[PDB]
């Protein structure tokens, strides 16, 4: 909206000049998926495009150590975007960058570098990945200090209207801001859980899509904050209601044609689509710790009637792990329903790409589709069907990822080790906490 | 104290007559270790000694189903005891009983029956078990309604005096009450954690010891309640301070001689003592779910510098799972340090007895003792020494117990299945709870 | 009072029988001077007198490690005393003990053992030390929960009467209790600071005197607690008013004669008295960390007009480190004014004894006495007189103690190392704290 | 911005006339680094440029005595700057000045005079100093009366975005104001600690740089105040989070060439750079009391994992005292990381310049660089490498500065004596305070 997407640094400089841009937010994503930002003046942008932007990486989790901590951000001109919630006079813009070592080599601990490596691996087989993510978030009230709470903003449900849904203005302003940041909005609605909302944007290439995921998260948070609300991408902030997931629709392309499409097959799906699904189902347990990164992710991913915890695929069944929407042609896609919006999109999308590529290369059969309600099935029926489960908690997923040579190869040694160390520290802190539930259950019994 | 221990029902009736006993609390222990009590008049005691006391078992957890729920309690006269905190005029007494089916057979789901079966198994090899348990409990404040809290009664530490320890009167009254119930007090002190106390009573035969454990728990709770306090036997009611365990000292006897003693050996320990330790260490993972029954038990049993989570044995080392106090002769005993006071003493003591008997029968070598501080060791050093760990949470211990044929054989099918079902329901409820820790950690990040 | 002091275990057993003693508090002092107590029944006292009382030493600070943590307390019958604030029916008594290793050897980390070693060293030269300590304490209010505060109980001053001093009843009950515990009270009064009081008891042999110091501290604390007050032995609980010290009057005896007395000298002081003063003045900097153990001790020991921070000796001058009261004959004594009631009396008295013995053995001249008000002197005047200062804070005293071979020899390796480690941890925690004084001084200015 | 930097008094008068400037804030820096300001009308500015501005120096700390207290401020036209937060109509401008005695001689107690003396000393050897300081500050809430607090404005961390960082508007307005006051902003971001922010401006000549440091501090404070916040340059306002330092990047120049650069050397550093580092490392202990002036500075400078307390140098290691950024050519610089923003920039920069000049003149070898994480090293490993430590507290640094003839020569007798006297009074007041930490630690124990 009102600003054509720049491709080169010259277009970025012209846009900075003509849109009265004064501050440039040089941005990158850390290992755990948190956006890292610092502001440089627009006068320094020409020097930043040539020499990079130097920063200390020892204060960034998963990055370099304190002994060798100097790092450089190489700005990507195509990611240049003006923030619409910032003032228009002396405008503020963001540029995403790639993290580099001072010797000119890319930082292998950069998640964007991991996604680029997965993209290069796909291109070596002639494949290009398109990802359409569906992010759910909660809008909660802020307290008197403007700090986040879990207080509900409405008691609405799925597709609710009227004053049952009380965030039409917030979703409207989010949609406007996203269109200003180059998003193509498709739909926006109230989700199943109270105060839960989904805003769908158009799919794109996987690198641009992961950039869009981190951008979408911080844009939604900023717009919610300026209206007096808090936007939460916690997987399960509230008990008893629906959690927030990130349904990941993915499609493969080769020579301009959708790889997953085959008009000759009765199901209109190619053998390569089945191989991609088989690789995803084979490897999903090994990087559930990445697609579902936090302890709360497994408060969302509990067996029940909501969470895609059962490893399976189907066409229309929404109780299966993998869903294949009936769209055919260039729109043929595979939806992974396990991940939540707390995951690092670069690492998660890279790992799904690598799992699908491994399935295609090794010709992994996905098995028979599960067309029944797996939630209504019992453990005996699921055991007879061979329907396995995702890791039940963060420790189990850490253990699954630790022994995975596939995840270690796909992520690189730095990302693998630092991610596992951070998750291990998080679980070790969590596992010692005496929760109020235990006091309510045991104190007056024991 | 003041009442000689009755052995026959005639002695019980004489004591009821001469001590003005009006109410008899017929008591038993349920599957999870909770004392179950109801009061009959002393006039009905003569009929209750011949026909038993009939009760409904469908309202007792782990007991019979609602279709066949009539149950009979067969009173054991040796357990007759007058409660000292109850009024002396129209005195109140308790009798423990064995649960029987209406057809005259013992209820196989009775934990006391399980312990008696373990005792019979030991006697078939000529062994008799003596157990000395060391129970820790917390003394918390009561609220305005007299309900339990976790509010500290003092900030004292181990062996603290003065007003640093603020429960000398409560411990004094508990000691008096326990001596009235036939306990032989050995020591009483403030424990390591704030508001934590240990009262040690003399060892005895394992059946009387388990009776003493349940009696001690409810006596401490009653005495604390009448002084305006709450006695908590929760394994870990507070974070950051010491949890409460139940160190289980056990000794075996045959022909009047301590089996674990051997004056000829350099370490003054018989080969049967080593076999008992080997069986305990081999099987302890399979009934950690019994010795540590609740979710909070594994908030106590965390790797660190306090909890005996590492499967090992030693003589003086208190970082080992099994300790051998230097007492020899008839006082030679083996101390298991994993269990907490929330466990069912009948099932726990029966399982330790059966594990030790399996070790003696199969000549299981316990391996080399670990004389170093295992807490100061790293995971690499513990892996090099082969030092295994106890189950990290209740789910892992449930899984370990489920596949154990030893635990299933020792407990019987009814106790095994009902205990596992109750623990599974407990963990399934716990695992879905969104804790305030997750809100504090993730809400303003995600 | 009413109970003649027992000397043998038979006398103790007779006193237990005839005074209805039911609970025995087996007591000892840890490395930092804190009384450690646990209660055994009086029925176990005969066995405890023969085999000792076993306890875990790993939970006691400065004691053994967790790998070899079994310890035995050898009860001292002469220390047997009935606590008067405890009920008379089912009376409670205390017995102090010596800590022994299980192999029958004394524990070298026991402070009582350190004092006994100092006594043996003095006896090898024919000397016996008598110590008269003068303890000051504060009387503060209890809060609603009965926890310590610093709220003043009165605004009185030195030797104040009327309702200016509001603790005549507390001092009266303390005096009664102390007389019941074998103390010979000499005087009791309100001290200089508000809510500050001094109760003087008769001197005695140094081992009995240190026993009396720890006994006095916990007796005063208990009596204050039962009247709704808190007795604080903090060196400096309040700023701007007088701190609490422990003036240590010491006298040496040989062949029944006071060593420090000489009727032929003009000052009526023997050369051995001057040698003792010289040794004390030479070594006092090396164990100031023992006589003044905590950080708050040096908030008392600040240069000013109250604290004896200047290393000097004199006869009547109370601004000197060492004061010689004009009493002569058998009452000739040397008063060390630096220590506070927070010190371990066993270690402190042992170190003063060893410093004086080193002065006598090495013939150390104490120099000229300082008969002027050293507080009114300037730093230049004190520098010309050669008047050195005590360590300014706990860190400086720790550093002085570290390099002292005299203190290491006098305390033994275990006590030296563990005491220094505890003090180092205490100072390392203290030195990082951002105090509210810094916020008041710097926040609005920097 | 919008006002070209004046060089002569004629340019200042023209700017005053054309910008409607009515009030001139004649400003100077006192001995401890606090800006001292008073307002004269712009009509008096022509007379002030000729005769100076008379003021009373007895009310300024570190300045003249009350007997001879008349002082004159000689205005520096190059420092003329219009304050942007003051009204534009009847504009308010500042002029920095040099403090002079009435006899026309410069006041030797003026810190700006000390820096000018250091500059003259450097120019006598042909050197010119360029300093780039990196200042960290905290943004705290104001109370109801607009007084400073320590209440956090956000819980963000290093390089945080979104509403995690809640001070983008404050940083934006600070950047605008600094650009108005002649600063060239380079970067601005949220720092590691919560509510902590860093704004980087371009380096310059050392005199202009120290002027910029004091200007930056009061500009940040004014802008924060007008938005309802408090800007704190306190070294360690909060415990457990990162403190605020002032990393001092310095470069030397001779004949237009960076002295520290040498293309022939393998490390691209001249021998003079090593000499400068050696002089800095040799003398840093002697003026740590200047670079770290307050008691709180050593609550920041504690051994740990954050503070540069270990005397060492390296290239990329951020655990070293001295860092050498990889920039070469004219950008070669040496970063001293010990100082905090509470220091007097004139005295601090003068002392770093003099230490480096002494290193160059005396050919002081800096030793081997320390390329390992010194924070992860133990005291034994640091002692084997000869890695010394900075003074642990303000008293130790005062004692180090007392015996330094280098600091006395570099600062002059007046500044040296008055600075030491002020620091001595500060420490003497601090050392007597009974802190609440001591009450929490000792009151219930002693
Ligand atoms: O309801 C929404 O999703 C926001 C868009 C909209 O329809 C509106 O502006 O009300
Ligand atoms: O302190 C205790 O353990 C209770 C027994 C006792 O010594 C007392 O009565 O005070
Ligand atoms: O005032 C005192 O020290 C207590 C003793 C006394 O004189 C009294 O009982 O009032
Ligand atoms: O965030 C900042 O450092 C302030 C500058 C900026 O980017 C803005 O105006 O938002």
């Amino acid at each position: 909206v009102q600003m054509k997407k720049c491709t080169t640094k010259e277009d970025v400089l012209e846009a900075v000049k003509e849109r009265d841009v004064k501050f440039i937010r040089t941005q990158f994503t850390d290992t755990l998926g948190i956006i890292k930002s610092w502001a440089i003046p627009a006068e320094q942008l020409e020097e930043a495009f040539e020499n990079g932007v130097m920063f200390d990486g020892s204060s960034i989790q998963g990055f370099t150590r304190i002994e060798e901590s100097d790092m450089k951000l190489a700005l990507d001109p195509s990611t240049f975007r003006i923030l619409p919630w910032r003032p228009a006079t002396g405008a503020v813009a963001r540029i995403l960058g790639d993290v580099y070592l001072p010797d000119g080599n890319p930082f292998k601990g950069d998640p964007r570098y991991v996604l680029k490596t997965a993209i290069k691996e796909a291109e070596k087989m002639g494949f290009s990945m398109n990802v359409g993510p569906e992010l759910e978030f909660f809008l909660f009230k802020l307290d008197a200090n403007g700090n986040p709470t879990t207080e509900l903003t409405d008691q609405g449900g799925y597709f609710d209207f009227a004053p049952l849904d009380r965030a039409q203005d917030v979703r409207r302003d989010i949609d406007y801001a996203l269109e200003h940041m180059g998003f193509q909005i498709e739909a926006s609605h109230h989700e199943v859980a109270p105060s839960q909302h989904e805003i769908d944007f158009r799919f794109g290439d996987v690198l641009c899509t992961a950039d869009n995921v981190v951008t979408f998260k911080y844009v939604v948070k900023s717009i919610a904050y300026h209206k007096g609300y808090y936007a939460s991408f916690m997987p399960k902030p509230l008990f008893g209601v629906n959690g927030s997931g990130m349904h990941s629709n993915q499609s493969l392309f080769k020579d301009g044609k959708n790889v997953f499409y085959d008009p000759d097959t009765p199901t209109k799906l190619s053998q390569d689509a089945m191989y991609y699904i088989g690789g995803l189902l084979k490897h999903i347990r090994e990087f559930t710790a990445v697609t579902n990164p936090v302890v709360n992710s497994y408060k969302r991913l509990v067996p029940g009637y909501e969470a895609p915890v059962y490893i399976s695929w189907s066409a229309q069944n929404r109780s299966s792990l993998i869903r294949i929407p009936a769209t055919r042609g260039n729109g043929t896609r595979i939806e992974l329903r396990c991940p939540d919006p707390a995951c690092n999109p670069y690492l998660a999308f890279a790992l799904m790409l690598r799992a699908g590529l491994e399935g295609i290369k090794n010709k992994i059969d996905p098995g028979e589709p599960t067309n029944v309600n797996i939630f209504h099935l019992s453990d005996k029926e699921r055991e007879e069907r061979g329907i396995r489960s995702l890791p039940a908690d963060l420790k189990e997923a850490i253990d699954e990822m630790k022994g995975s040579k596939f995840v270690k190869e796909a992520l690189g040694e730095h990302v693998f080790s630092h991610y596992l160390c951070a998750k291990e520290m998080e679980w070790d802190e969590y596992k010692a906490v005496v929760h109020p539930w235990e006091l309510s259950r045991y104190l007056s019994m024991l």
